């Protein structure tokens, strides 16, 4: 069987579904896995080290696509209506394994659907915990969640540490992190690590222990409302107006005197929940930053424009799009690995056979033989 | 006494050699304190908080400046030649305090010294450890090294930190830092506080234990070839060290995700670091950050103000990297100012006698009442 990787086609994306070390696992489970030639530039892969590794490199994408039985990529494939029909060159009845943003995207799975291509839709893998090596939201939120403190960092024009020199003292950055999930932890520990004093709110109770082991402050809003906010899958329930009141006095008073709000909250299926709205910039410090990780979900701040670093009210409001990718070189191994993780289990002693009734399969499979599963 | 401090007008200059806490101890030694609107914006230090703190606000840099019998700044003043006449505003007589760039700069002791202005060359403080708090040179260097890992590991695709996710394990980020002064020492504890592994070499030998006191490693070259000079300063070693130093250093260099490049020479172009032919043999996607950049950095390929790619690197040569962080450097350089300041003022008589026998006035005067006293400005009017 043959499995290729094409280079990611949608506008910044740098990151690929592939590393040398994939590659070599691969080879050993008995793939010849094939790759477009460059597609791993971004990601600082070259075309040697993955030939190196096992990898047949091709010369263009439909040539590394042609006969493949898997398709492994980052990104949804781009559909005829948006210039470049990378659908069709999926062979039919092939397997395509990628974040293909299912729930939001239905003309790529119909797209998917006319070839009768399986696709397993990667970012609704089952919150199970036997699942965690396979969760592509988890390893690129948790690089995420880093790039934002460096991005805050590198727009800020103080440094993040307490210094204490022969000319004098100058004060440590104050961050304050919103919403504590896998972003938002790997946030304060970059932080923390910087030297600033990390301040975090979240509405679930669990999330209170994690920031305080990490060194960070919690704010508390509303004690017993916190026990019942968490889902069975482990996400956020929506709180609510008068939660809202609540959270923006408790949060006032600290995000007066912080330096770096970094946001980060989502709730599945809905909009950013607004975290930081206009009012609340306006009583920030001249030369704060705001970094907006939920820009592209809805923004947890009005004022942030996906792509953008906005100037309002003395404050920057950062929201660049696709923050796994300003990381794509460490990105891309641990995507590759998510992939490998789930397929791995697959293959036997020596073909692959998707497993249907395994709850990961089933779970992630939105179209399969010219069916549509998962509505 | 008048003492007052005007808004930068260099290109990219974000510092403002003032802070509401300095403008406080200015005025409890009895001066009026003036700075010209909007100043510190670049530095986040509004004319709210300077007026809080007890200064007054001056529309213009002329009117800041016409009656100030003390004027301090960041950069030297810019001549008639460089269209805007800066020095043609400070009061005939008054007492100037910034960093001159003196031993360089003739034009501007020329026209300092025709207004018969007093002029204290900051970045001559002699180097002498009751100086350490009005060193200009070290508190600048010192966010300069902050800044250096900042800018890497923003140009940096992978994560500083070793992460252990539950997709697998991405390895910490390799820096090597060439020169242990005072950016090489921050950028070292910087890199080792976001988790990087740390490499650094110098010529200076005492270097190696200051290293390893932060947790990084030292890469030895020759141990027993007198490096530092009377001043604490490193020099011009030879070709023989050169082609020596290169050697060792590949073996890192060929690991390495981030060079940070601090060297310098008094008096010199920078030493060449890292050579063209070195940088071929880094890996794609590492980045080297020139410090040493405006003089000539130390690795050839830098070029002042631009991000430069080749071979697959990214050859960082950011210019005046201490604006880069200009609202820590501001209230820091007020500091040194003030601490400079200090001990010769006379609270009641409100006369600033600088003290001729003080070293640090010595040191750091390059003219005085229209006559050049630094030996090295002596010379003809252009
Ligand atoms: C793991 O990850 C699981 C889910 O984390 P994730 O990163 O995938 O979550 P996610 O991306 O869906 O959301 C990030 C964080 O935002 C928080 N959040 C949502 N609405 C909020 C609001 N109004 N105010 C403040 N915070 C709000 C969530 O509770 C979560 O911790 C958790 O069980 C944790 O144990
Ligand atoms: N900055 C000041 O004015 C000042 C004031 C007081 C004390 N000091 C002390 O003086 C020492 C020098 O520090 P600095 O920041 O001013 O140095 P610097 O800016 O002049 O040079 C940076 C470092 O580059 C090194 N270097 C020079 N040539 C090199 C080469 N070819 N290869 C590798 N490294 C090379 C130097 O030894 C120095 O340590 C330190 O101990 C500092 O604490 C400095």
């Amino acid at each position: 069987m043959k499995i290729a990787i094409p280079k990611e086609r949608r506008p910044g994306e740098d990151r690929v579904a592939i590393s040398p070390e994939v590659v070599k696992k691969l080879v050993g489970l008995g793939f010849e896995v094939i790759v477009e030639q460059g597609a791993g530039v971004g990601a600082s892969i070259t075309d040697d080290a993955l030939t190196a590794a096992g990898a047949t490199i091709a010369s263009t994408a439909a040539q590394a696509l042609s006969q493949a039985d898997v398709v492994w990529k980052v990104q949804r494939p781009m559909t005829a209506e948006e210039g470049t029909d990378e659908v069709a060159l999926i062979k039919e009845g092939a397997v395509l394994m990628c974040h293909l943003g299912a729930l939001t995207n239905r003309p790529v799975v119909e797209a998917l659907t006319k070839r009768k291509i399986t696709a397993y839709a990667m970012e609704l893998m089952p919150r199970i915990s036997r699942a965690q090596s396979m969760d592509i939201l988890s390893s690129q939120s948790n690089l995420a969640g880093y790039r934002a403190v460096i991005d805050g960092a590198y727009e800020f024009a103080r440094a993040f540490p307490m210094m204490m020199t022969a000319a004098g003292t100058v004060p440590p950055a104050r961050v304050l992190v919103f919403g504590v999930g896998v972003a938002g932890l790997q946030a304060i520990a970059t932080a923390k690590r910087l030297g600033a004093v990390v301040m975090a709110t979240d509405v679930r109770a669990a999330t209170k222990e994690q920031v305080e082991s990490l060194g960070g402050k919690f704010i508390t809003v509303d004690d017993e409302a916190m026990k019942t906010a968490e889902t069975a899958g482990g996400y956020a329930k929506e709180m609510g107006e008068e939660f809202r009141k609540k959270q923006a006095e408790a949060v006032l008073k600290e995000l007066v005197k912080t330096d770096i709000a970094i946001t980060t909250a989502l709730i599945p299926g809905k909009p950013a929940p607004v975290l930081i709205t206009e009012e609340m910039v306006t009583k920030m410090k001249p030369g704060s930053v705001i970094i907006d990780l939920a820009v592209e979900a809805g923004g947890n701040c009005p004022l942030s424009e996906p792509g953008k670093i906005v100037v309002k009210h003395g404050v920057k409001i950062v929201g660049h799009t696709n923050v796994p990718s300003r990381v794509a070189a460490d990105a891309s191994p641990l995507f590759a690995k998510n992939l490998l993780n789930f397929l791995t289990p697959h293959v036997d002693k020596k073909t692959l056979v998707m497993k249907l009734e395994d709850e990961t399969v089933s779970g992630t499979c939105v179209t399969r033989d010219g069916a549509i599963v998962h509505p």
